[PDB]
């Protein structure tokens, strides 16, 4: 739900998001 180098958890619809 922001920037990272680990994705947020399984998700669809929008672009893949990241955290920590």
């Amino acid at each position: 739900g922001g920037r990272g180098h680990v994705p947020e958890y399984f998700v669809r619809g929008d672009l893949i998001s990241f955290y920590k």
